């Protein structure tokens, strides 16, 4: 979700 750690499709990062 373009954060920081975790897999998000939307953008690297989830949280």
């Amino acid at each position: 979700l373009c954060v920081i750690v975790q897999a998000d499709w939307n953008c690297p990062g989830w949280f």
